[PDB]
């Protein structure tokens, strides 16, 4: 069996900044530090962080007086930022710089009055804090998440709107809705694609060529990461068998017995010790030498606050 491994796989430079954020600050205080929300959607990355006393919370009135708080790569809304800042905390911020761009121009559609829609999926943390920009009640923040969720729709002035996307959709579904909110409201305005990030639109790229060689592809990533179960949906679109898993415990042999080429890749919050537990796994079930396909390069480092060096 052939193992072919995607390029570019695993960490983006948000999720290595954020995990940077919480060690460095284990390391500069101790434990306990709390993280609002799983810092990223790894259950290994998670189950680590918490092994050496970070806990994870959902609200901020589960963190004490006095306690550092950390927010999650994913952001938090003006009102959980301004529940931390009135309470005693001492708050770093590892939100990705690329979703800090989309909130800032939630922002500014929120002090102009204008009405502003967003793409991406109920309940997702990243909609909560992006949605949660917007305060202005003179205008509006609306959540599609489909053409039909376009097509039923209405605001108060389509003549003054404007859109932003979550950054790890589905580049091509993504491009449908788009297709959608301009046709039904012209005058919208937006950026010249969309808000998803060089990292998503990059493994997305990567896999796609990987499913064109592999009959099965295994994407290493955890059950609640967005841009994970993009690139098993996309593999799965072009009739391949995509599974993702959190590791190599979770491989089934019948996924791949009799298979000639296994492709193995990795969401953005993966480790690539998980990947490497992979191909271990993959090697004891027939495969050879895992062989890296050639990939777009990728360049972007997010450095930590120097605060936290
Ligand atoms: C912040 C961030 C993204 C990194 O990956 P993630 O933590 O898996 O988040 P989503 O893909 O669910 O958005
Ligand atoms: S997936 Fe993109 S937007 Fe999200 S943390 Fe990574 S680089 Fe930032």
């Amino acid at each position: 069996m052939q193992i072919l491994l995607a390029n570019p796989r695993g960490f983006c430079a948000g999720v290595d900044r954020a995990i940077s954020i919480v060690e460095n600050a284990l390391a500069i205080y101790g434990a306990p530090i709390y993280v609002r929300h799983e810092v990223v959607h790894n259950r290994y990355v998670v189950d680590s962080l918490r092994e050496r006393g970070a806990i994870f919370i959902e609200q901020i009135s589960e963190v004490p007086d006095g306690a550092i708080l950390i927010f999650s790569a994913h952001g938090v809304s003006q009102a959980v930022r301004n529940e931390a800042k009135s309470r005693d905390l001492t708050v770093f911020d590892a939100t990705c710089p690329l979703v800090t761009k989309v909130h800032m121009e939630v922002a500014r559609a929120s002090r102009r009055g204008e009405e502003s829609i967003l793409i991406g999926h109920a309940g997702h943390p990243e909609v909560e804090g992006t949605m949660g920009q917007y305060s202005n009640p003179e205008g509006g923040m609306y959540l599609v998440e489909s053409p039909d969720d376009v097509w039923k729709l209405t605001v108060k002035n389509e003549e003054k709107l404007s859109f932003m996307t979550q950054t790890t959709l589905s580049v091509d579904d993504t491009s449908d809705v788009i297709d959608a909110l301009r046709k039904r409201f012209p005058k919208i305005v937006g950026p010249r694609k969309d808000d998803i990030c060089y990292a998503t639109t990059n493994r997305q790229e990567a896999v796609r060529a990987l499913a064109e060689q592999a009959e099965v592809v295994l994407v290493v990533g955890s059950k609640n990461s967005s841009n994970s179960n993009r690139l098993a949906e996309l593999a799965q679109r072009m009739g391949k068998r995509a599974f993702l898993i959190d590791d190599a415990k979770d491989i089934q042999e019948e996924w791949v017995k009799e298979v000639k080429c296994v492709g193995v890749t990795a969401g953005a919050s993966a480790p690539d010790i998980l990947v490497q537990n992979v191909v271990a796994r993959l090697q004891q079930l027939g495969g050879g030498e895992a062989i890296p396909l050639e990939g777009r390069e990728e360049n972007i480092v997010f450095e930590v606050p120097k605060e936290l060096r």
